[PDB]
């Protein structure tokens, strides 16, 4: 853990950060935990370590750390082993708070997101709202269309999410493009029900 | 404060340009006057700690932080929140001088600006000047018609702005179709006397 | 040598990745090995220094550098001196493991590749598998028609390689148009075949 | 200046690089050599600075460190004084050295060059040589028609040179179409003799 020195001399920065600042003590306690559950003790360069590498050993490192989040992931459990392999290598972790908006109806998108851990409510208006939890998946409408947001997704807890951003996504289904009609469908039940 | 000595040791570099170049006196009386201004001691990291952090903590620290600005400003008087930190969120700030042109007239603009603090003057081929400060907007024109700055805007005081890019006026303005009439209003008013 | 150094406290946090991620045994192995071969005890920033010399200095360098994989080199040696040069400045070094798939049938291609060393199986589906050395090159099939892996390329033996993006392989037949042909030629006794 | 510090543990690099590669002996010399006519002893982050600095401010310290330049080109005579500014602010400073092909007839042109101090010799297949110096430029042809270059153009001396992309090019006369004449004439003067 030299890993462990960089998140306290990162931390240290951003508290000078905050003072500087002046912020109010609620919004040091958010940023305060949401760095924790993050990096959760530790700050590494894990891209430029995997930039090191061959696109292989990439690829079976990938694959291996992602073995729960894909069994635990429908779209991907089933799928071609190396559509999953291609997504997983473009995936990037994010966390994010209860009470967030994470997507915001009207905007336009930039990402979509998978879920890890974590419950979220998908306001649209005028209706109740709905749910979804660990396994599903969501924003992949407007990166299908290029577009404003549907709907409003606000994290109900803790999330522990991966994102793919628009060009990403683009980028998998031109080398998997039998894959695009499975997230068509999906759009597709989303938007008339 | 390591953002103090950042700060000694940043500008001592630029005392070493200054004089591989034998900046004239005026010249390097105008560039430590801007330098003491806009950084006012205090030289640090900011875009990479706030990129540590999730967008919704980007959002609220931001929104925090320039509570003045907005509060300051008709344009955001009684408007939709979510526009506003949009807005916030795109803009970048910058530090005129005294004497400065910020705009010239009959030029290809692609950048408004805010004023925070300061006053500005709108000079216009053939007319009486008019003078602007804190709250106000300008540069939108071009903004709009895609041509010429119909008018130069030079800085009568330190100025502390927010400078805002077309293209970054234009998704907002996508995002937020309503708005467009608020310049609109602004710069026929403007236009109309 | 102080990038003895370099490649030593790098490898280390190589070390402390595969522990975090608690890799398995093989994994390790693999990457140790990987790590071994492609650097040689031996990190260094390579292209910022190259960065800091002139357009002709670089090619001085990277003609001298590359002249015995040049020699090795039948489509080189009867060819312009310039295309020559031309082609080293665009080569991204790369290298394979055994059993590594470098391309698989039926992937979206945009490289292409020429071996400094290595051995690579050339495996087109239900028929007889073939073979690739020192001096040759593959993949050029897929950067001549835009369309799809005809054959898998799977390494024997360590692969020392020199990819050639799509886009750069474009940027110079597009000035050398009389080189085309020459990879034409060799892609269509192989489509045949 | 800790920027002769740079210098050294930069050039230190170099001299590992070069032992590394085994670089003959003139190789080696004419790298030293352009080292210490580019940087000449310093080595500093200039683009940071004027980075840290106000658009007027750059264009002040600019137009200071170019007057001679300025002084120098028949193009820069009466010219609108914020069309030269424009100009400068996209000017890389390059060195160049006797024996140098600046440009290769045949190649794809995308920069074109102002000389600051230096002797060049233009090649024409079939005719004979001319030279150019001191406050001339060329490689304008191929920025004016996105086309192929109609001369070589080969360096006599050390050259200090200033080079303008197809980019900034384009962005400058978009900005002053008037001025897109003054290199058509010369463009097209250079063609006919
Ligand atoms: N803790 C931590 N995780 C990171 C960092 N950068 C990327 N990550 C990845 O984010 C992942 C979150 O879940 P894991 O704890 O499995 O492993 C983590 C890493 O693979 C970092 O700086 N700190
Ligand atoms: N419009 C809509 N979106 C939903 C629904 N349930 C989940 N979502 C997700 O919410 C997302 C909001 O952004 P997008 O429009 O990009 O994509 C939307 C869907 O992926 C639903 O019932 N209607
Ligand atoms: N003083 C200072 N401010 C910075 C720096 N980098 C970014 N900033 C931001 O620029 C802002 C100027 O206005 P504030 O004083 O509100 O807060 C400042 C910071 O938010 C820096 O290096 N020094
Ligand atoms: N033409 C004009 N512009 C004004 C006036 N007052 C303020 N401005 C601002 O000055 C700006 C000059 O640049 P733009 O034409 O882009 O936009 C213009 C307006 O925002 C005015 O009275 N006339
Ligand atoms: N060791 C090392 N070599 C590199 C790197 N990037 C490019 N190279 C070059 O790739 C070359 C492969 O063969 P060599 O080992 O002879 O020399 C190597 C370097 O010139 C790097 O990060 N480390
Ligand atoms: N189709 C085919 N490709 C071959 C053969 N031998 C070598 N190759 C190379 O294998 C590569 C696989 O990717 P590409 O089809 O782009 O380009 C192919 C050729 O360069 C062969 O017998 N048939
Ligand atoms: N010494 C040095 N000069 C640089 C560097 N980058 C840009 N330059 C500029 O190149 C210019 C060459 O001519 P001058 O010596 O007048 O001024 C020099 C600097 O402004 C660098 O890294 N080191
Ligand atoms: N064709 C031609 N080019 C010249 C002559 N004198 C100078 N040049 C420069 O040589 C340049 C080579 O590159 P370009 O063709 O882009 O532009 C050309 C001119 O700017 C001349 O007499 N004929």
């Amino acid at each position: 853990d030299s890993s462990r020195r960089q998140y306290q001399e990162k931390y240290k920065q951003v508290e000078q950060y905050m003072s500087f600042h002046k912020l109010p003590p609620d919004t040091r306690q958010r940023i305060h935990d949401y760095y924790e559950h993050r990096y959760q003790g530790k700050m590494f360069d894990e891209e430029s370590i995997l930039g090191e590498l061959s696109e292989p050993l990439r690829e079976e490192i990938i694959n291996f750390n992602c073995r729960k989040l894909v069994a635990s992931m429908p779209l991907f459990a089933n799928a071609d082993p190396n559509f999953v392999t291609s997504m997983l290598t473009k995936l990037r972790f994010e966390v994010f708070q209860p009470g967030d908006y994470i997507i915001r109806e009207g905007t336009i998108g930039k990402k979509m997101y998978f879920i890890q851990h974590g419950v979220v409510s998908v306001l649209t208006k005028g209706n109740k709202e709905t749910k979804l939890a660990d396994g599903s998946y969501f924003g992949e409408i407007c990166l299908l269309t290029r577009g404003r947001r549907t709907a409003s997704v606000r994290a109900d807890t803790y999330c522990r999410l991966y994102s793919l951003s628009v060009d990403n996504f683009n980028e998998v289904l031109e080398e998997y493009p039998m894959m695009r009609r499975a997230f068509e469908t999906v759009a597709l039940d989303r938007l008339d029900r």
